[PDB]
Order: structure tokens, then C-alpha cells, then sequence
């Protein structure tokens, strides 16, 4: 059903990418894992870091692909296939250029929206998974995007994103319980200030 049983955080591996905007998904899932005491550990068979544990009475798996962003499907696809997790039971947290820092919205379905992590996943499991879109803002230049997503946000924008992520963590209860509509209402209403 639409109970969430896999939460994927997208990002790039390595200390040099850890604090970049493109790792917003990693930030969310890492903080989720700590909140619920879920151990994230190297999972070489699935080219990622993974964990499993109890979130609010529900058995949930967590996955961070260690493939680099544009190859995220090399982790997500075989992982979800092996555990027989339908896309409708997957939440993928990812950075979103089309929303401001501090804005966070749940979306079901649709395309990759230019996101090359999602672009590597949608072809294989289809579009029908859920996304936690973590706003990272857009750069000045339309050609500045690589420099933006692989760049570190200013303390100001970082605080907004951290606050939004903190809010989302408080609503994961609704997601694993399969009240996706309520989770959408309460997440998507978040104002940073
Ligand atoms: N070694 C690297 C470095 C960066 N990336 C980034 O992931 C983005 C997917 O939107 C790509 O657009 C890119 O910015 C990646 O996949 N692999």
C-alpha cells in the first residue's frame, strides 16, 4: 500500500560533496536515521549505504546511493527490486531547484524536472514514487546550475533548509502510516519564517 517502506536520500559520496546543495536528500535521511536510531551502513551489494528499522511502529528501509548522483538508479533499482518494494511505497528525498531554501513539499508522480538523480531512476521503476522536494533555490545564471548544486549554500540559506528538513522529520510519522494526503498538507504548508 501507500505506507512508505523505503526512504531514499539522493546525493554524492565523499566529504567534498557532503555539504553541497545536491546532498539535501542525504541530509534528510541521515537526520531521520539518527532521530529513530536506524543504523546506516555500507551496503556494497546495492552500491549504497542502507539501514532498516522501526519508525513509529513501521518497518522502514533507508537508502543512500553511493553511485554518484547521476547513477543513483544503480542502487535504487536493484535495492527496491530485491526487497520487492513497489514505487508507491518509496519516498525519495532530493534537492529541488524550483523551490526556495526553507520550502519543502511532498509530490507524488511526475518527471525528474531536470534532476539527474531522478532521471536515472524514473526510467526503471516508473514515475509513481513519492518525492520530498527540498528547496535549494536557483542560481543567478541558467548556466550556473552545476556550480550551484555542487556548491555550498550560505549560512543564511543553509539555516532555512535545515529548518525545513527538521519540520519534515516531524511528519515522517504520517508517511510511514500511509496518510500521504495529510503528510502532503502538513509538509507543504511549512513556512520557514
Ligand atoms: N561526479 C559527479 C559530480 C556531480 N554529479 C551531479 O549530479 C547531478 C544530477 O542532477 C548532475 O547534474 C551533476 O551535477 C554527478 O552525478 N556525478
Amino acid at each position: 500500500m501507500s505506507n512508505i517502506s523505503l526512504i531514499v536520500g539522493l546525493g554524492n559520496p565523499g566529504s567534498e560533496y557532503a555539504q553541497t546543495r545536491h546532498n539535501a536528500g542525504f541530509w534528510f535521511v541521515e537526520q531521520l536515521a539518527d532521530k529513530y536510531g536506524i543504523t546506516l551502513k555500507n551496503d556494497p551489494k546495492f552500491h549504497g549505504i542502507s539501514g532498516r528499522g522501526n519508525i513509529e511502529g513501521h518497518d522502514v528501509r533507508l537508502l543512500l546511493p553511493m553511485t554518484y548522483m547521476n547513477r543513483s538508479g544503480q542502487s535504487v533499482v536493484p535495492f527496491s527490486k530485491f526487497y520487492q518494494i513497489a514505487p508507491e511505497a518509496i519516498l525519495i528525498a532530493h534537492d529541488e531547484l524550483d523551490m526556495n531554501p526553507g520550502v519543502i513539499r511532498l509530490k507524488t508522480g511526475g518527471g525528474h524536472g531536470g534532476h539527474n538523480g531522478l532521471r536515472d531512476i524514473v526510467p526503471h521503476i516508473g514515475p509513481n514514487f513519492h518525492r520530498l522536494r527540498i528547496g535549494i533555490g536557483h542560481p543567478g545564471s541558467k548556466e550556473r546550475v552545476s556550480g550551484h548544486v555542487l556548491g555550498k549554500a550560505p549560512s543564511n540559506e543553509q539555516s532555512l533548509m535545515d529548518g525545513a528538513i527538521d519540520h519534515a522529520l516531524s511528519k515522517v510519522k504520517l508517511l510511514v502510516q500511509g496518510q500521504v494526503p495529510q503528510a502532503m498538507n502538513q509538509i507543504n504548508a511549512y513556512k520557514p519564517a
